[PDB]
């Protein structure tokens, strides 16, 4: 898998060179490239942002600079991912589906986002996905791209989860559930499913 | 605000020293400390993980090492945050509420998570929150803590969003909507609300 990430903050993708992602990249499974969006600008001040049409707060990322960067990095086979608070929610099924892709391109935005015509122009030649990592507001899309790449890379390398325990059996007056010390595989699996259904009902009832 | 993050991978929190978070930290608003969990171990091999009771895949983070680290860093006023796939979903309202906290402690887990008795023992003296950033699986909680800190720090420093546009008015045969060039504040706001309702219905109908 070839992964390209375009951003005004390349240093923010540095966690992808460590731990699980780092291993996958070093072992030739993944070819990861981080690019500074300013390398495609032609002006003296390397500007990437301009004032929005119709007024509004902040700045908007210019379509011609994104258009040059994507023209160079993308092909007809590329899946262009645009992290955005207005996208569809990223899920485990999306992470699983993206392991089947040959080339993923993450266009990380800052300011108030990227001019909408970049994605419309990209959609004429390649598949585009506008994706949110959740119902909260981030300063940019770099940390969302890290999250998305980590979910995809761990699937390449290889109800809510219930509680887990390890030694000691008693710690600060707190005992490991007696069932986990039974040796009985069947009642262990039954208890884990039971506490997993219970935690799901309390914390995420939408999942049952 | 004082923020402490405990992890076996301190380098994975390096994006918090750049951009928006970096500014907030440097300007004395936020006091950020990253700690290596191995600094509280006493064994020769600095082990943080052990085999799970009741069998299962992988390893579980030991309660005594987490117990020592939290005993030193936390007080009765501390809000202990445990990033976990089994937690409640992180939202904008949570990010807003956490700006009111004096001391936030993020206990980042690796392997299959942290022994459950750590949070039960912590809940005897401090407020604890078990939080997920979304319905996808990550290799650990460092990138989820980055996401959570970035959402909180941007609120300190200061329906789905509709499309945005900037110069030029025509780019690759794609024109900026005529309404955004009208000068008419009222029909601009009406059009933006309209395209925002439309995008919400298509991509996130659960929000209306
Ligand atoms: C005083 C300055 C003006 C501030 C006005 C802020 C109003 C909100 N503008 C919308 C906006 C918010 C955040 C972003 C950056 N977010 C991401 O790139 C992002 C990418 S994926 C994602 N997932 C969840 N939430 C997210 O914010 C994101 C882009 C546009
Ligand atoms: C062959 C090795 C065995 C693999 C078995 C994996 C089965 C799943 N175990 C549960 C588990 C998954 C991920 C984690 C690490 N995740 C986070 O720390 C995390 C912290 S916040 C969060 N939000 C969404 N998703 C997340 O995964 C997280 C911890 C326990």
């Amino acid at each position: 898998m070839r992964i390209d990430i375009v951003t005004i903050f390349p240093a923010c993708l540095d966690p992808l060179r460590q731990s699980l992602p780092g291993k996958a990249i070093e072992s030739g499974l993944v070819d990861l490239n981080v690019h500074d969006l300013r390398r495609w600008t032609h002006d003296v001040h390397h500007s990437v942002d301009d004032a929005p049409y119709g007024g509004g707060p902040g700045m908007v990322m210019k379509a011609p600079v994104w258009g040059e960067a994507l023209d160079e990095i993308c092909s007809s086979e590329t899946l262009l991912i645009v992290p955005t608070p207005a996208g569809v929610l990223f899920t485990q099924a999306t992470a699983q589906r993206w392991t089947t892709e040959s080339h993923l391109v993450f266009a990380c935005g800052r300011y108030e986002g990227i001019d909408q015509r970049v994605v419309q122009d990209a959609a004429r030649r390649m598949r585009v996905e506008e994706v949110s990592i959740g119902d909260y507001v981030l300063p940019g899309g770099e940390s969302a791209a890290v999250v998305m790449v980590e979910a995809v890379l761990r699937l390449l390398a290889g109800l809510l989860e219930g509680p887990s325990y390890t030694r000691p059996a008693s710690w600060r007056g707190l005992d490991v559930p007696e069932v986990l010390l039974s040796g009985d595989h069947a009642r262990i699996a039954a208890w884990r499913r039971e506490v997993s259904l219970q935690r799901t009902r309390e914390r995420r009832p939408d999942l049952s």
